[PDB]
């Protein structure tokens, strides 16, 4: 499923090159500009836990790009992300909640996928 498919297909996106946040669009964007840290942002999305144990879904989330308002994967993957565009995240626990979880919601060490809709983004 999707989660394997970012596993074995996804691109690397972290700056150390350490496979914590893997990525592929699924549906393409329009106009080449991505956001900018400062931004605030808007999109819809789901979530999982690898676990299997709990979902999530915006199903409009909004945001400040990159200013740790919310897992540093998704600072680094919306700012990948084009207007329009849908993506798939596969997290390894160091970009998401680490070793001590966020219970009881979150355990320790989990990995996460999201799905992302990127609806739009106005400068701040
Ligand atoms: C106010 C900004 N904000 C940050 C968060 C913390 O969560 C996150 O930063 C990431 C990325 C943005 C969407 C929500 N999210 C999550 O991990 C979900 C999330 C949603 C939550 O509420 C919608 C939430 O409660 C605040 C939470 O707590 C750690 C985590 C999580 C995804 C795996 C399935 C269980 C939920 C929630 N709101």
């Amino acid at each position: 499923g999707a989660p394997a498919t970012v596993t074995e297909q996804g691109e690397d996106i972290t700056s150390k090159k350490d496979r914590g946040v893997l990525k592929i669009v699924k549906r393409v964007g329009n106009g080449e500009e991505t956001p900018m840290i400062g931004d605030k942002v808007y999109v819809h999305y789901k979530g999982k836990l690898s676990n299997g144990k709990k979902f999530d879904s915006s199903h409009p989330f909004v945001f400040s790009l990159g200013k740790g308002q919310v897992i540093k994967a998704w600072d680094i993957g919306v700012a990948t992300m084009k207007k329009g565009e849908i993506a798939h995240l596969l997290i390894k626990p160091e970009y998401a909640y680490g070793s001590a979880g966020s219970l009881p919601k979150i355990p320790s060490n989990a990995t996460l996928f999201f799905e992302i809709e990127l609806l739009d983004f106005k400068g701040e």
